[PDB]
């Protein structure tokens, strides 16, 4: 299903920034 692609793509861009907060 799309519903759960977008799901784990959402924490693909989610550790991305998350990043930028910490580096």
């Amino acid at each position: 299903g799309v519903v759960d692609i977008l799901k784990g793509a959402a924490k693909d861009i989610a550790g991305h920034l998350a990043s930028k907060v910490m580096n």
